[PDB]
């Protein structure tokens, strides 16, 4: 719109549950939620608390958005292309309306950042076929699906969130196997320790994989991964019933860079337990800060801290 | 008996960490309590109707949300105990319980554990008025940003209890729906902050009314009727009235169920559990605490549920660095 007390820029739970409490407190809260949250993608949520049969991931933040619409949220389906965060009114800019000298689109006297962080993926042939079909990238949200009991699970990373996702992996599968891509473990001395140490556990050095194979079928499992050895080059077809991502993440701060406070990681720093971003007026909940939990019932959480320091703010500060 | 993490509490937090635990493949067992102290399944079982929790846009009564959660629990495997926990003696290397009742002072503790969480909530205070219990949840409310929107209180006469900041905070957010918000301080001053009552005096649909306490709730002879009027009291004159009222909203303070610690961990001014900022870390290493008995500045089910998973992480990490 022209102009409201605060806008919130994401489509995930954080986002939502800010915009459900702002919205219910008479506030008029305006959601960019994109042309387009990462929880969509998933297929079943089952550690969810108040769903004990599991919910969908699409229809969960389908009933968050009708909850957000349902007190009076104007979710607008446009993505936010720059940010102006230094004169009084925070200045909002659509994509493909953007630029030097156009009008900017919104501007509101705070703006909440929920714009998630995306684990990175590798885009490898027939991802896209079993993708949440057997492949995932968070041990703790599908770790514990039975279509990974008992069955042999592979890791892709060399890194330290792999070493932490292979060992707790190795609760469900029969046998887990780690795939660095290079030598020489990158996790901690002491991590790795305890993980070559583990039983249900082998990390081998020097291998990437290189398609994903499986069923194809109504959601079709998947049931074999080709790996490929990186110094011999020769290619093998292994049994595989789940393969977890364990490369890092993107926080979507692309649109501060700089404007407020970053941390080493690319993640937006508030103060612990809080929303409180490093300007005044711009509050930070779900992904975009969380680094170390990163689980929807979390981040709706923190979401609604946003929504309440939000309302602080605003109340503090008009006549 | 003998488990890895042991929780005491029944509510989101106790459960949303008995989630984690259990879809883990650990030992938790959850102690819901014999009625212990808001009974067995958490001070959301009072609550007629929650809208404001994320993934039930047509709302939710607090009473199936926690038997949905309940069930949840127990699905991954949560060996839950409707018992209430005595006393904790978190000294020896097993932090040791014991029943009430079955506490004694040389019995043989219930059951030990290596990791304890404690989501025992921090219920508000009540002032146990004549009418009170006839019209609780269907006209009186002690939570200002969860029942302040309900439809009965809209363009109504309402009414606060309190004198703290509390008390000017949630009179100046009923203000966004009733008609009218009178809040009553008992004593002749407000004990709340210099800055916040500016802002209340000063805010036009409140007014405040000193040396006045609420005596009698009145409403409807129906089964499920509302509340229609306050009978309040002059505290110097001693004079009673009575005042058309459709909503009443405690003000005062909370009490956090922090009685079995008393000591064992670092509590603050007014009995909350410290914890490290965005973490369940208490002030023991061992012993975690998540909820209203680590939050006053939210004190909502989503935060709560949110915390229950920071302090259900902390704790398999704990327990995973430990054994290996
Ligand atoms: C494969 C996978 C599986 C997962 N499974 C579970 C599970 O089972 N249970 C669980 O509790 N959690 C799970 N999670 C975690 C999930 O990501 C949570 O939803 C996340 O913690 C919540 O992040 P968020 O609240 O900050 O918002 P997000 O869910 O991350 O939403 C991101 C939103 O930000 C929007 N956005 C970004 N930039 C812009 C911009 N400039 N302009 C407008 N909009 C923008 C995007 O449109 C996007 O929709 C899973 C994650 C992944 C990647
Ligand atoms: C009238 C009222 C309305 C509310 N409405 C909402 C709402 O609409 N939406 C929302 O999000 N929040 C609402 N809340 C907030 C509510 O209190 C939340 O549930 C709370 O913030 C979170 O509770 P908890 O998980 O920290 O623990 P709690 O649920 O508060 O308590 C845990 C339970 O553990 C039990 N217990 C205590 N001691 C022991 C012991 N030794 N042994 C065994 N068991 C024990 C007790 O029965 C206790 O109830 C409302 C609160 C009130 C008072
Ligand atoms: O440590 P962190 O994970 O928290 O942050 P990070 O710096 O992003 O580490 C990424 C980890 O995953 C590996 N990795 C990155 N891209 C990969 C790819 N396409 N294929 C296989 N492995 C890849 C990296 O191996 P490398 O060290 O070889 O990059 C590294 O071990
Ligand atoms: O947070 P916070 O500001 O709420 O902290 P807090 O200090 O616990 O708030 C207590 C406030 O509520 C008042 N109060 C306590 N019991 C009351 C009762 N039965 N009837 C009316 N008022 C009562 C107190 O009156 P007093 O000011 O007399 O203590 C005080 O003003």
């Amino acid at each position: 719109m022209v102009h409201t007390k605060v806008v919130i820029i994401g489509s995930g739970p954080a986002a939502h549950t800010a915009a459900i409490y702002l919205s219910r407190a008479e506030l008029k809260p305006v959601l960019y939620e994109g042309m387009l949250g990462q929880l969509t993608t998933t297929t079943d949520i089952e550690n969810f608390p108040g769903f004990p049969d599991g919910i969908g991931g699409a229809e969960l933040m389908e009933n968050m958005r009708k909850q957000s619409i349902r007190f009076g949220t104007e979710v607008i389906t446009e993505t936010i292309s720059r940010v102006d965060l230094s004169s009084k009114p925070f200045k909002l800019w659509t994509e493909w309306n953007d630029g030097p000298d156009k009008e900017p689109a919104c501007t509101a006297d705070a703006v909440i950042i929920a714009t998630g962080a995306n684990a990175r993926r590798l885009n490898l042939p027939g991802e896209e076929t079993y993708w949440q079909n057997g492949i995932s990238a968070c041990a703790v949200c599908d770790g514990a699906v039975p279509i990974f009991r008992n069955k042999p699970l592979y890791v892709i990373g060399g890194g330290d969130s792999a070493a932490e996702e292979a060992m707790f992996l190795a609760k469900y599968g029969s046998s887990v196997t780690v795939l660095v891509r290079r030598d020489k473990l990158r996790a901690s001395k002491a991590m790795a320790k305890r993980l070559l140490a583990h039983p249900k556990v082998t990390v081998r050095f020097n291998t990437v994989a290189t398609e994903v194979l499986g069923e194809k079928k109504p959601n079709g499992l998947m049931t074999h991964l080709r790996i490929k050895n990186t110094v011999t080059g020769e290619e093998e077809i292994v049994d595989a019933n789940g393969l977890f991502y364990a490369v890092g993440h993107d926080p979507a701060t692309a649109l501060v860079k700089g404007q407020i406070d970053l941390d080493e990681d690319g993640y937006i720093i508030t103060k612990p337990g809080t929303s409180y971003t490093s300007r005044e007026g711009v509050f930070a909940c779900g992904d975009v800060q969380d680094k170390r939990y990163r689980q929807a019932i979390t981040s709706a959480g923190s979401g609604c801290i946003a929504a309440l320091e939000a309302e602080k703010f605003i109340a503090e500060a008009e006549s």
